């Protein structure tokens, strides 16, 4: 008798779940928590929002979620990134989704409500589970009544976790949240890692290039940028990256890259002049990881080679200006997600034009939109650290507390270190891997605990 | 001039080509000599320095001068000195006591030659120390000259544990930077360094063949993850042992088998413990962790016959070497490198098969064995080092009133600002370019365009 | 009348829109395209032509035909064809009969459908093979049409072994040009191509991290090397296997350790050899050798749970794939990706932990789960099969008396000139620049300034 | 014994403690000195020797020794030697001239010392050579000492051109062996052999930090693929140049930029010609080619300031260092490390900006600055040596009538199952295993269950 949901197709339920098994696997930490806290349900009560790409991934901690107590309602945080296999399966679980890949804008921002909204007034909800922000923009933009009863967000990535931080800044933000990005387990595996695993993946998939001996332009070199560059860079690639950040830039040096910047000098003067048409003129690829506006512009798109890729992997599309694109070219679909665009004019193009470029995934995160993102291994380490986080603020109440300790408690925290040490070991148990253990005199030695937590809280790993 | 001691002065004229060779390799700390020159910020100090008497530490020495301050200095290790880089620094005039090879007892003397000036304790008031040897001996031995020094500038993770350790039992008595910490420092020498000089000093002391061969790496920090490198990028077959679930997760992305030398990793001391399966088939082990006592003796004893062991971490101690000289014979190759053979204590057979080759005695082997790390990256520890004796050294602790001096007993870090100024010019040095952020995305992302540019939380 | 069997025509216009990239792709073939569109070798030439229907096919198709041939065309592998290019080339009005998915009744009428025109042979004159099947029918089934055939130019390892063995045993009816051992196409598509396209088909059908997991490829020659760096490059731990001890050697070199299935590599056709230890770590098994049962039933019974299993070698029977469809239960995941459980014939528990996960029921996994090597890399093989065929149409062996066709028969390699020009091709592809020798140089080197550069012993 | 001269005879005790250790990572070579000393199939050998004195020499001249040869020795380059391997070689009662720093007088005396004994032609009957220098002297000056030689094994690329040449123009007098094209030399040494020892050369001679700089390696033949990868694993941005389009279609899908010095590869001898850009970003240049002027007068004056020059290819010939010498003021650094000042001829100043540092006059870099390949890959190129010197031995060609040596005077390699011999014992040195054939997979592949597996086109 279960209806409440929108999905492409709840006939895949049954390969979705076949996947889904399959990922219960592949994430020792998530399915080790699954198990430890089923008979204690912690989460009995609470009422999860969530917003985050719907993939197998997605549906393993969703079903953590459950498993533990909760209900949920759900959508992606993306257009392009749900797998519709999955959604189905959840759907079929009885699990309220929102959620297709493919979706328009208006859709996209639909979907969003639909979680929000049951029966057409506000759900009973009281905890958010965000990535990227949009969900939690929507709350305190449109629903403050709702954000009265919630405990706590736990957003996932690093431009939700610079919103969040703005709101506080600003004294907006009116519920708690916990920075799930920020542990070492999630932006030193997920982020880095598994963008190593899944750039190249994305690429493969969408064009079928070859990828060795041909010339790569990063742009970024934190965490995403890192993994990107390798992804590239351990297929043969010639990578240059460029940066705003000297510190990364350094490393990006002693990582073996060349540094560059699409403009002489690395100075923008908003003109075609202050492009450095040479350089541009050789790269094949051109990959965004910033999580900033514009950092592959209307001048850049000009000097690229001709036939050279165009894609973003940072949150958002914005990083590439696409609206350029739309306004001055003619888009040719190779296949969904995969459009040549020609740079010969607006109305119309020559089938076989050799000005051209191929943009992926309309610029849209490019892992997920022509691939499947972060395997679930990886995942693994991100979710645990979701649903550990849930855990601490549902049980924290915050929307229960007195005024004078809301006030107290009204912050953007990471979790301890030594839950990030926890999840960690998990995933380490899951590669056959063992960690020793330290001895009496020897953890006296470095001042810890045999158990841990192993390092002072500045350590940057 | 005869206020040093070096192993051979007739060296100088090579150390000093060496040297400028150097200066071409180090912009970060060519800049600093241009751009402070006309303020002499160290004017009036004078500084006791305890860190390795290599080619980059002369250029570091000459930078500090170069701005106004007088040194007195020792190595931080008895193997570490170039003895080229000791001559040319005491030809300069500067006293330097130091040399390649010191027995433990010479080694106190110098670090006691740099304390004491005619006779008597020097008018020290800054400190620069790599490890804190000569941090201990002048709160141990010599308080009452600490009553008159500004601060300590600390090179090493080491170095720091200690001092932060004398700050939560409050026995430090002078504030100090912990320059490791600087990601110019921590994510460059500790890393790349030994990246570059692991493998360096292992070719350098045996020749042998890695590609092919089984290593175990102790420990995945920093040092850690950089010798791992440097074996794999060789193409070792690398395994790493960790304590540390979030290192070990690490290894284990980065393409490493993590395992225990102990079963199911729990070490009760025994031998039945032993992984010796395992051991059996290492051929070089290396110990990168600060800690104490991470290749002992039940796993030297297991280990396969004809195994390289070595350490790189700060102090010798991390490889129980006492037990070696205890119960086996030692056979010297050449300076540095001995056959310790595993069938005895008192002599051994010149064609015995069961030994082990230990570089350096178990001190830190890409010093020992080699020179250390490169210019090029020893210009951003060095840097960092130099502004920070200029911070500590303006601030005058040791003249400030007693309230003023409660507030500024610390153990702090340079600012993410300077952090990235010295990147800069390293990146400048590779050729680099680094993109200007317009206004509209610098308002996009919530910095100036000039930096800093990550919140004080990153880790990069 | 529809002369072609695809399984979906409206995919025609998405395989010509990635035709047009892909000869963007494909210098050195498009350069033969122009270089000899006006002399028209090939007018005349009726080829049979049995290779994965794959974009880069498409490319040598139309490639061939605008140089003068007719075709008429067919898959090597039931899985390996790509449903928009099969469309775009019998849209193209060129007779091909192939799809994704064929059964393997299937895969013969389609290969018998190139051979028959309308109920009887086609005049057929030359034959463009991957590994042999077509050649095999010819030989069996209609061996009076190989009296008019000038010769068969075969793509692949295993299809040359098979020509060899025909040459050996007096039954090869025509000669052979052996594409494969050009170093554009030996030492490109079978070590680089598998390079890019295993961990493709791995992931797309498995979406398996492969970062600190444990590998075993089966073979070092050039697929598997190419196999080794695919995982390697990944962050897998991988064992490399080997009878060759130059090909184990090479291994160990490259960085890998080289172990046996077997305990001391013997084989006795029990459990008891099995290494069970070692493979009980395996979390994937690739087989590369173009050999038989490399990975067989008592390997299978002893791999770790949830190993994946794949075969990237011409032929399925790499694997034992014969016993675990006689023992063990098959739950398809989705389209080649099957989990294989252990635990008996009859039914499964869906949610059984000991199983295997089997990518194109063993069959070349490259093609079956992904889409096979990329253009660029295609390029060269390509290029040299249509250069072979231009020779073996323009000696016009069909025409000799009988008498001189038995002195004629020989399987031959192209000349290294042509090797070297496809090579300068495809490096201008890349924006590569080539340097030309001096006079003196060339005489100093003993070589002619316009090649070739190497000695026919020279092995790259 | 006083039929030698070394530098330093006191150096043997030395040199006797290094040469037990390499016999430890000589399995190969070991191997055959147990299999072959009963039956001394070298007993009445006399083995001219002309090859770099190092410590992994001293295993193979004592092996010929063990088997039963006398040998009379001597180095191929004034700058390879092993003092302490001389020593140890002398000591031992064998004749040897040789030692690092001989001028080019001392270099041909050397030679001469090997072919005379007490001032009249020894009886040699054998010749092992690396490079062809002594095979030359011997063509030229001793024609009637060929008369009674058996072979010449010839160890490295250039020397086998030269035999070939000599070959072609009639002027060979004995048959030769090339052992550089056994695959487990040709792809071990030629390769593995330069990416373990140029970066450490490079190391020892400058230690500057690869990581970051830019680098161009002229070639990518055998030397220049393990050079190219000596320099990337280090983290280099490498580029490459070739004259070969095979060779740098590999380097391209190796994952390099393939660069000319010139503008569209023409290498016209003029200064324009040179790409200024690209030279002008290049911090170290390294000759890998066998050819001659390969970094020639107009690159040298357009390469980066303060960049690093090398060769690795046999002879100095590949970098113009003769205009350097005419042109330019020569600084030492150190022995085999000098700076080559831009400013003029007549001196320079010490703290110029504008020179080049050179490593070994440009002889081969491995040997000059370090210790040239490691022994566990020369026990690969060795063993086959050993092999090769009991084959010509055996053969006996001197004793032939003028009739059958017609028909033996050729250059040969190797059986390709003694190379596989080699590999064997190299891979069992690693601890690999090596899996055995069924008799039924032997006969599916169509080879011995023992070998050899590949047939003789094979490349690996
Ligand atoms: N696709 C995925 O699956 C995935 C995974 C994790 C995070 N993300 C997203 O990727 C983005 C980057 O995340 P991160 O964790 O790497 O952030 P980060 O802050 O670690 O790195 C971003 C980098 O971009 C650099 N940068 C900014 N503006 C630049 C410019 N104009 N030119 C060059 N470099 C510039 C910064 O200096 C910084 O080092 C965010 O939007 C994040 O939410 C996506
Ligand atoms: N040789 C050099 O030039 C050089 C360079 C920089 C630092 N250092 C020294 O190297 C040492 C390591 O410095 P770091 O910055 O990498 O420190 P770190 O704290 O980053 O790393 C040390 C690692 O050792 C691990 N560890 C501790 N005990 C262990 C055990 N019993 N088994 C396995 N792993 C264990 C820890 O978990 C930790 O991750 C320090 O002594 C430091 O002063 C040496
Ligand atoms: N999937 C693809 O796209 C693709 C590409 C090129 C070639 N191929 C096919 O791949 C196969 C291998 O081709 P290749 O060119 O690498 O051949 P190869 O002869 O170079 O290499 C095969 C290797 O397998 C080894 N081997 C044989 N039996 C073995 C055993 N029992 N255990 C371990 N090692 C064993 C051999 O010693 C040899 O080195 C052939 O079937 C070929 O036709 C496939
Ligand atoms: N230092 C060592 O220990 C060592 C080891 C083995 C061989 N060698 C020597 O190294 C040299 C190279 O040997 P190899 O086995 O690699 O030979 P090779 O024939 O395999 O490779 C030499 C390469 O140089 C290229 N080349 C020639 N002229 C060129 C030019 N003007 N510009 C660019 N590329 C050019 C050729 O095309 C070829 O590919 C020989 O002198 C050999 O005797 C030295
Ligand atoms: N070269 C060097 N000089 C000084 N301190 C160092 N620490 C590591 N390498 C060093
Ligand atoms: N893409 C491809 N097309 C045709 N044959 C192939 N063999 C391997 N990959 C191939
Ligand atoms: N170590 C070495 N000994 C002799 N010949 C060599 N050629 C290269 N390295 C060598
Ligand atoms: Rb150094």
């Amino acid at each position: 008798g279960f209806t409440d949901y929108k999905v492409a197709d709840i006939t895949l339920a049954a390969w979705g779940r076949r996947e889904l098994i399959i990922a219960e696997s592949e994430m020792p930490a998530l399915m080790g928590l699954r198990r430890k806290y089923a008979g204690q349900q912690p989460l009995k009560g609470a009422k999860i929002l969530g917003c985050i790409h719907m993939t197998i991934q997605t549906g393993v901690l969703i079903e953590t979620l459950v498993a533990l107590g909760a209900e949920v309602r759900w959508s992606s945080c993306n257009i392009f990134s749900t797998q519709d296999q999955a959604a189905a399966a959840i759907a079929a679980a009885g699990i309220p989704v929102f959620a297709w890949k493919g979706e328009t804008e208006e859709e996209y921002e639909w979907c969003i409500e639909q979680t929000i909204l049951k029966d057409g007034q506000p759900w009973d909800a009281n905890m958010v589970l965000d990535d990227g922000g949009d969900l939690t923009e929507i709350l305190h933009k449109k629903y403050p009544q709702m954000l009265e009863r919630i405990h706590g967000i736990t957003e996932e990535t690093t431009t939700g976790v610079h919103r969040l931080l703005d709101m506080l800044k600003n004294g907006t933000l009116k519920v708690p949240a916990i920075n799930v990005n920020d542990s070492v387990t999630k932006s030193k595996n997920d982020n880095k890692y598994g963008c190593r695993h899944s750039l190249n993946d994305a690429i493969k998939r969408g064009t079928d290039h070859l990828l060795s001996g041909k010339q790569a332009l990063v742009i970024g070199y934190g965490d995403v940028g890192k993994g990107s560059s390798q992804s590239l860079r351990q297929e043969g690639m010639i990578v240059k990256v460029a940066e705003v950040d000297p510190i990364c830039a350094m490393q990006a040096c002693m990582d073996g890259f060349e540094v560059v910047s699409p403009y002489k000098n690395g100075i923008n003067d908003g003109t075609e002049a202050s492009i450095d048409a040479a350089l541009l003129g050789k790269i094949d690829l051109i990959v965004t990881t910033t999580g900033n506006v514009n950092v592959c512009d209307a001048n850049m798109l000009k000097a690229l080679k001709k036939r050279a890729v165009v894609c973003n992997i940072g949150h958002f599309d914005n990083e590439i200006d696409t609206a350029f694109m739309r306004k001055n070219w003619a888009w040719e679909e190779v296949k969904p997600q995969v459009h040549k665009i020609h740079r010969t004019g607006k109305d119309g193009f020559d089938a076989h034009n050799d000005d051209y470029l191929i943009l992926l995934a309309e610029g849209r995160l490019v892992n997920l939109g022509n691939a499947t993102g972060h395997p679930s291994r990886i995942m693994d380490g991100s979710f645990a650290n979701q649903v550990l986080a849930q855990i601490h603020l549902f049980e924290q109440k915050y929307a229960d507390l007195p005024a004078a300790e809301k006030a107290k408690r009204l912050s953007v925290e990471v979790l301890p270190k030594k839950l990030d040490e926890e999840v960690a070991l998990e995933m380490v148990k899951g590669f056959g891997g063992v960690v020793t253990q330290l001895t009496p005199k020897q953890a006296e030695y470095i001042g810890v605990s045999v158990e841990g937590p192993f390092k002072p809280d500045t350590y940057r790993y």
